[PDB]
């Protein structure tokens, strides 16, 4: 299992905008090997806005489908290139190496 | 739902011994409003290992209630330090923002 995320350090006051772009139903969530997207509001970001758009994956190769589809040629086209208020975008990859359930399930 | 993280940098190499120590069933799972705790690593750093533990929590309440229980204070008497391979460690809290699950294609 992996997690990629894309995390935009923003404008202050407009991480919202980024926000919005992603509240919404897509084509991501119908991939094979899809298991979830989240997006984040990093807290007390003093003079910036931080987001953070994490995809799931049951693989690395899951993924790697997804970036080569012709949906993601869709969702990553009239998008206005990078918006103004974007300082900084970096992407990192995460094995998940240990996950604990709660008690109130288990 | 808010996150919070605790992303350590380790001497490269050594990443394994943090990760160990954390697989394992614990007492955070048995706290109220707990939604469940996962141990990352990193994909390609070169001169460390970076392991990231993350809780997730119905809401900042029941995180505080955590960090004031007596489980916690328990898990944390330690007087002793911090091993020589942990070389840096921050903590983020982040907000639940959007959240998009698998969807059947059709």
């Amino acid at each position: 299992m992996i997690i990629v995320t894309n995390t935009a350090k923003i404008t202050k006051g407009n991480g919202h905008k980024l926000i919005e772009r992603f509240n919404k139903v897509g084509k991501v969530e119908t991939m094979p090997g899809f298991l979830g997207l989240e997006v984040l509001l990093t807290q007390n970001t003093v003079d910036y806005d931080e987001v953070t758009i994490s995809t799931r994956w049951n693989a690395k190769e899951d993924f790697q489908g997804w970036t080569k589809s012709a949906a993601f040629k869709d969702a990553h086209s009239h998008q206005g290139g990078m918006p103004e208020y974007i300082l900084d975008n970096k992407i990192a990859y995460y094995d998940v190496k240990v996950v604990r359930m709660p008690m109130a399930a288990a």
